[PDB]
């Protein structure tokens, strides 16, 4: 049992909950995660994590990894891929009952690259999303199971109230990664996307094979993965939108009014 | 090229636009349907409509056919299939390209019965999505692609800001359309519902194996096929939700100030 929804109250006054083409942009007070973690829990469904920590950047895995275990996915099966060049400075972190981590060494095109390898093995037969972020940040709040579809992006914070032709899109009609000043839904943050294993086996796969494109005619986007991510989603859209709640920087942008909560925030 | 969606202005002060399950609930103003047109048209999307019309109700068609006509999916794939006890009183009403009738002769329990069978059949095999409406109504304005989706039900016109405890779902734990009084998200009507084929197989076997079970122990639901199609949409709930422009009576409940637009309405 759980309260009934009221068809005549917005979820909320302030912000878009929902894109034009039907997407839902998730936000504290759009979602009630009882209900989701039993439709959820109904499909026994796995979330695999993938997460970079190359050079002076596994430093950044405990944080990462604690915070984690208390916030993100709680209760369901979660498998950590933490790709590394150090695999002894992976920190040994004390998992919850149902989740796995695994070290794989590595191993500007890297991370696409891969991610498209890695999501293409068969040991991946038994996950069913997957949720890609960047190390250098921390949980502070509940990142679960509302934000789970086939294809999402996630609004940077720098941005979510820009207009288009301020976004920094790659702009150079000879990369594959161009967008026209006249287009573009949102700007997505490289830090934080996901979805299926099949839609996330696209999505890089695209990324990569842009970006050697990019490199064989001698041009690298303005913000290389990111760009290509950008363009990706403007073509293949996502089925779900991430607010800047799961990805936020406080020292940089504080706490503004339009944020509830602060789920997924930047490590200086 | 279209316009830019504005993260921070709602895209409705005044009714719930996402369901707690983040189904997108659609109205006016939340979607953009040059973008979905071109997401359906990409996957060449054909939509298959369901309308009984036995006995009297063979007089309903003629408006039905030529107002779907002028506002049903236009530019899509559609084929309509028209289940009737007179086949020789189906108006020949002119399609548009693209666009077939065919005419199925029958043939409380009928309507559940008969999707089911025939959404199981092979000629199916080009279809994508079923959409299943009354007959006694008419289209006045645009009802399109912005509906498509795995599993979809409306709200009832005469429910929509009632509570629960209000709805007139079967109240007798002897039924299996049976729900307790503190529980339901919304009351569905039966004369608009959908969803993909396998959806719709899913939905109407179930309701039909229900109704079947309620007339060996001598019951029957309340609202017949009505409380069976919501008791089976309260444990698997639709993944978008048809705000009451998609099912009105403006004889009975006039235009209020939450309808921009009356798209599918009562005939007298
Ligand atoms: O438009 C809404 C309003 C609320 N909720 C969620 O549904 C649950 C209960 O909502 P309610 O506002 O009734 O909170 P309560 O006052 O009972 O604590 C919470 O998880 C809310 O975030 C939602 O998903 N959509
Ligand atoms: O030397 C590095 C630089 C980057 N990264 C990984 O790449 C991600 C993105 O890099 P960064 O945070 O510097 O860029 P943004 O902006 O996101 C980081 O979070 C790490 O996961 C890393 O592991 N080692
Ligand atoms: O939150 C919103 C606001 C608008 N739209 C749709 O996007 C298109 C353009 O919206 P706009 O409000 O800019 O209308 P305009 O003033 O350009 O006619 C129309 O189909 C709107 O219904 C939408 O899907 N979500
Ligand atoms: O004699 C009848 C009674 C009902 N119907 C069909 O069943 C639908 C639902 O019946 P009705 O409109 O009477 O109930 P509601 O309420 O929906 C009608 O729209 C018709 O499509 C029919 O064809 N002949
Ligand atoms: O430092 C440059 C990087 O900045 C972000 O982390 C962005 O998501 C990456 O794609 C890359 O451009
Ligand atoms: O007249 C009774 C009927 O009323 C509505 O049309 C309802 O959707 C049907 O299931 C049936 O109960
Ligand atoms: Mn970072
Ligand atoms: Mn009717």
């Amino acid at each position: 049992v759980y309260p009934q929804p009221k068809v005549l109250t917005p979820s909320r006054k302030d912000v878009l909950v929902v894109t034009p083409w039907l997407a839902p942009i998730v936000w504290e007070g759009t979602f009630n995660i009882d209900i989701l973690n039993e439709q959820f829990r109904l499909q026994n469904t796995t979330i695999g994590l993938t997460v970079f920590a190359i050079k002076k950047y596994v430093a950044f895995l405990k944080l990462f990894l604690e915070t984690a275990e208390k916030h993100f996915m709680v209760g369901h099966r979660v498998h950590y891929y933490v790709f590394t060049d150090q695999p002894a400075a992976v920190p040994r972190v004390t998992l919850g009952t149902g989740r796995q981590l695994s070290v794989l060494e590595v191993g500007s095109m890297r991370r696409m690259e891969m991610i498209s390898d890695f999501s293409e093995r068969r040991f991946l037969s038994e996950v069913d999303y997957l949720v890609c972020v960047d190390v250098d940040m921390e949980f502070r709040d509940h990142v679960g199971v509302e934000i789970l579809t086939p294809l999402f992006g996630t609004l940077h914070p720098s941005f979510y109230g820009s207009s288009r032709e301020a976004f920094t899109y790659e702009r150079r009609p000879q990369s594959q990664a161009y967008i026209p000043k006249d287009e573009g839904d949102f700007y997505y943050m490289g830090a934080f996307f996901g979805g299926s294993v099949q839609e996330v086996q696209r999505l890089t796969r695209a990324c990569h094979q842009a970006m050697m494109v990019d490199q064989a005619n001698g041009i690298e986007a303005v913000w290389h993965d990111e760009s290509h991510l950008n363009k990706y989603l403007l073509r293949h859209k996502p089925t779900k939108v991430l607010s800047p709640e799961y990805l936020w920087d406080q020292q940089l942008l504080g706490w503004p009014a339009v944020l509830r909560k602060l789920r997924f925030t930047a490590v200086p």
